[PDB]
């Protein structure tokens, strides 16, 4: 199957303070939306809580704990390790839309980064990680909006 | 100026059965709404009228009368390269998003194409030119819906 990653990251690369993104860009979340329409996601706990599930999509959620869902579009994991082998049988396709831990452990298996990086440096405490330079971006496009966002694709070359 | 392309068509290439597009396919739009967000957008008058003004975004309109429009949104030229001209006074970016007539036209100028192939061959009036060797894909990604629909950049070479 194929692993993407899709991230909107300041350009201090804050993802999170708390359970919040400080900084709200107008438009950005419609890329995260098109990208993800009838997709499989790969999420943690702790965003998929703070995030909350939009129809149309799949989630396989991983916890170390005991934490369930109601949701039957949901399917908890107790490892990173466990919901690829489980998503590999379920989907062509799995998009890691976040967690800063999730991020760090998957970049690595990832073929294509969906990157949006904020004009704002925030206060934060949850960070992407580095972009190994074995990616190269082969497409961007600017917007300009009350914060504006710099959209980037990268594939591993 | 760089300028973007951005069409969806059926895989016989149709993109018109007079002013209508004979197919829905759920979810591709949101992929229009997300690259054309807060962009200049350059359309024909016919496709214009038919598929009216968004919000958010600005129009470059082309007519060879004295057709004008009913919206400080929107800014009507002449000619293609009066249109360009203008705009390079307003913004680096500029999104051909269609006419057949319009993208036969500037085909040629356009550095990266956003295309939209849906999983469906219908009658039609109206055909997506072909995609000249001078452009590679550089991205892709597979949907499922009511008709699945497959979206590609290509990049100039
Ligand atoms: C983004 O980022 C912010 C939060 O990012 P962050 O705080 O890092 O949260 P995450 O979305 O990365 O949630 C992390 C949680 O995922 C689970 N988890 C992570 N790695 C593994 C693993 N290998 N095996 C099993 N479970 C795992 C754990 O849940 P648990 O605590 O349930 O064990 C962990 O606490 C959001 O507010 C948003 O802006
Ligand atoms: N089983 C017919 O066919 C239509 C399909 O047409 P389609 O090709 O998609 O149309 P477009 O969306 O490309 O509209 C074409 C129109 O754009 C204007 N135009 C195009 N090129 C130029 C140029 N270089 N300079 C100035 N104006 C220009 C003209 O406006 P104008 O007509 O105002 O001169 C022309 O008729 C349907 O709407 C249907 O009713
Ligand atoms: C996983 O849940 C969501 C996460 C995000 C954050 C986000 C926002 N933009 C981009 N490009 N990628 C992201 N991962 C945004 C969301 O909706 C706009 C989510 O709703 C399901
Ligand atoms: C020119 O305005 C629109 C055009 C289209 C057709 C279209 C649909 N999908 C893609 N990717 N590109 C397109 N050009 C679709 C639209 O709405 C979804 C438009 O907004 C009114």
């Amino acid at each position: 199957m194929k692993v993407s990653l899709m991230a909107a990251k300041a350009k201090n690369g804050v993802i999170g303070c708390g359970p919040h993104i400080p900084w709200s860009a107008k438009g950005e979340q419609l890329l995260f939306k098109a990208l993800t329409y009838n997709q499989w996601l790969l999420v943690g706990r702790k965003t998929f809580e703070s995030m909350g599930a939009l129809p149309n999509r799949k989630y396989a959620v991983v916890t170390r704990s005991a934490w369930t869902a109601d949701n039957d579009n949901v399917i908890v994991f107790p490892s990173i390790e466990e919901a690829m082998y489980g998503l590999a049988e379920l989907t062509d396709h799995v998009i890691v839309s976040g967690g800063g831990e999730i991020y760090r452990e998957t970049l690595p298996m990832a073929s294509t980064l969906h990157i949006s990086t904020i004009d704002i440096e925030p206060e934060g405490d949850v960070f992407f990680p580095n972009i190994p330079n074995t990616f190269e971006v082969v497409f961007e496009q600017h917007f300009s909006s009350n914060i504006n966002y710099c959209y980037q694709i990268w594939q591993k070359g």
